[PDB]
């Protein structure tokens, strides 16, 4: 069993207790996040993990299955275009749109902090992007901007506050690739995906047991918990996962 | 006589340099007539143009004097003394943060943007954009067209003043070309020399300049404001004509 957790909104107690339960019991937990590697590292989370909405898969340096290429103390499997290429295509899209398209790459850490309510240091880590660009769009211009993005070969998502631009960043494909990189085929045969967002659909579709712990309404065919948030996660571990170890 | 002159489109050509402007500027010098640049540009931008003080920067927010100016005024800053007329950039940026809160949406300006971004939005080199970012009084805003009116209301509500400079809205407080001109004339070493002021500009953004001088000349491409002289051709070509026709006759 492998547990994929796309719980940015949710995992930041009895939730950490639940996580620790899984870990102490040898069950792999793989963070899947919109965050950058720098942000993930600041949380103290160890690889393997999936960053920037499936843009990149980070593996321990000594992962037994060889893949990707060394970057820092990791081996990274890049599934999406690199940030520099997205940024270059964005310049083209801006030219098409005939108006400014601004992203985090254009903004100071101080500006990003002010806009997000993050500290300056957390803003710097949010700015350390490898695949995906966060956009700061005029609501009235969204329609025209999104068409320009498509015109130049870019893909877009909406993360809750801001639109994003990338190419080939998909949580589902990243989840599928990691399972296909797993040292123990048997352990990976059954995957659970826990998510809180309707934009966790690609994740849910790539796992065998999908559970939504978000505050919205659960995607059809996606098991849900009585309560959202940490309690949702705790409940899912206690009710759906831990019991399986008695088998 | 003192000649106050707006930069871009006036004294500067379609590249940001000097055309028939040199001959014109040269003859004023030979005739002992001081020429004072009045510009939206920052001091760093003016310096890159090789221009010497006195000059007026950021739409009247700052008046820069040679450090050995005969009339003591302003605060020492290296080779200059600086007379600050407008709120400092830091205070403007602070008030922008409050305005952004009142507006319930991001208000972005040069201070929020990298030099690379500014260069891209303006077509400037990265180096020129760094100089455009060295702002002391006035902030250049990058506003959503449909958010403008709500943004402007918010600016005024926090005590800021706004203008529009061709491409971008700007925010400042107490930055006025006419008031900077009046101050500099009051600080002029020889009052007889400052008694008659000429103002040359190319845009309606120069109305404050035109109001503050005794002879206003418009060398822009459109129709000149009420009470302002015109020339057959725009830019440096008009500047040449204005010197020859409107200025020399008062010096001979």
């Amino acid at each position: 069993m492998i547990v994929f957790t796309d719980l940015d909104g949710t995992l930041l107690g009895p939730a950490r207790e639940a996580l620790e339960r899984l870990r102490a019991l040898g069950v792999p937990v793989v963070p899947v996040t919109a965050k950058t590697r720098k942000e993930v590292e600041a949380l103290g989370l160890e690889p393997p993990f999936i960053v920037e909405n499936g843009g990149g898969l980070y593996l321990p340096r000594d992962w037994p299955v060889r893949a990707g290429r060394p970057k820092g103390g990791y081996r990274v499997v890049s599934l999406a275009w690199p940030y520099r290429k997205v940024r270059a295509r964005l310049r083209e899209a801006e030219a098409l749109a005939g108006r400014p398209i601004l992203g985090y790459g254009d903004l100071t850490a101080e500006a990003v902090a002010r806009l997000t309510g993050l500290s300056r240091e957390a803003a710097r880590r949010a700015k350390a992007r490898e695949y995906d660009e966060t956009l700061v769009l005029c609501p009235e211009e969204v329609e025209a901007v999104l068409e320009a993005l498509e015109a130049v070969g870019l893909e877009w998502t909406h993360g809750g506050r801001f639109y994003h631009a990338a190419k080939g960043a998909d949580k589902g494909r990243a989840v599928a690739r990691l399972r296909a990189l797993w040292p123990d085929p048997e352990e990976a045969r059954f995957a659970v995906g826990l998510g809180d967002s309707l934009n966790d659909l690609p994740l849910f579709r790539a796992v065998d047991l999908a559970v939504y712990v978000g505050r919205g309404d659960p995607p059809e065919g996606v098991l849900a918990t009585p309560a959202p948030g940490p309690e949702g996660f705790r409940y899912a571990v206690e009710r759906y996962l831990l019991p399986r170890l008695s088998r």
